[PDB]
């Protein structure tokens, strides 16, 4: 077998170790849906108790993208700056692409808190619009039916991407990319999925999305600072401050 077989077993693995919820849970759990009272309470609470959630949910997410990125064939071998420099750029926007496993197209719902509720779950954050575009984004996503080795390897690619901005080693990027690409490519065409290829967002598309996310993370993370579980001290010192 080819090195290019294993990459993809490799990958698929260190998705499924990572992937933080389980696609058959997710869909068994689509019928659990917050009543009318539970969404509510979540409306009524603080904006900054449900910051708090979120961010506390969001931090954790990326952790589980950093867990995958560094299962990744050569990742561990890449210098650290370009380490940190392929995580600030593209781990929140493995975590969007991410939430289409969680998200129910159907009913326009998203699983947080043990049960599937709508955008308007989050109103006490004065968000509207941004979490409206992150749903439209799922839904968008929702569309591919998206098998898990796909998401896996479409992710990798995210993460690793030598166009970035500010890599010292980007012939080693490079080196790791093409085999990707080439894992990614030989998956679909082995599984008749290439129709796939024509449909996935415009980069700079999931990029705008997850710079704004960010930028109002940050916003809230100066109005009210959280307590972060930190992991990463290298990605830590980039993010927050
Ligand atoms: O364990 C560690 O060390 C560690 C380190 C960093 C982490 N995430 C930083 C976040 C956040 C974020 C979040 Cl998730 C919540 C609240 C506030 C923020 C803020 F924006 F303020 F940073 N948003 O994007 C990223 C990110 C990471 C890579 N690319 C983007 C998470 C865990
Ligand atoms: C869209 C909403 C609200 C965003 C609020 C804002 C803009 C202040 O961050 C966020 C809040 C919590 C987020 C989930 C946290 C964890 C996960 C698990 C991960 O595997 C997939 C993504 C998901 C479901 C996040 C989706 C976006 C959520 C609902």
């Amino acid at each position: 077998l080819t090195e290019i077989e294993h990459l993809v077993q490799s990958v698929c693995k260190s998705y499924r170790e990572t992937c933080q919820l389980r696609l058959e849970d997710l869909l068994r759990q689509r019928s659990n849906i917050f009543s009318r009272e539970e969404v509510t309470g979540y409306q009524r609470k603080s904006m900054w108790e449900m910051w708090e959630r979120c961010a506390h949910h969001l931090t954790e997410a990326i952790q589980y993208v950093v867990e995958f990125a560094k299962r990744l064939s050569g990742f561990m071998e890449l210098c650290q700056n370009d380490q940190i420099v392929l995580l600030k750029a593209g781990a929140m926007e493995v975590v969007l692409v991410r939430m289409c496993r969680a998200y129910n197209a159907d009913n326009r719902t998203v699983f947080f808190e043990g049960k599937y509720g709508g955008m308007e779950l989050f109103r006490a954050l004065g968000c509207s619009e941004l979490i409206s575009s992150i749903f439209d984004f799922s839904h968008s996503l929702s569309a591919l039916h998206f098998s898990e080795d796909e998401i896996a390897l479409y992710t990798a690619l995210v993460l690793i991407n030598a166009h970035r901005p500010g890599l010292q080693e980007k012939r080693k990027v490079e080196q790791l990319q093409y085999n990707l690409e080439l894992a990614f490519h030989h998956h679909l065409h082995k599984t008749h999925r290439q129709s796939i290829l024509a449909k996935l967002p415009p980069k700079g598309k999931l990029r705008s999305l997850c710079s704004q996310h960010v930028e109002r993370l940050q916003i809230f993370q100066h109005l009210h600072p959280i307590v972060v579980q930190a992991a990463f001290p290298p990605l830590y010192k980039e993010l927050f401050s």
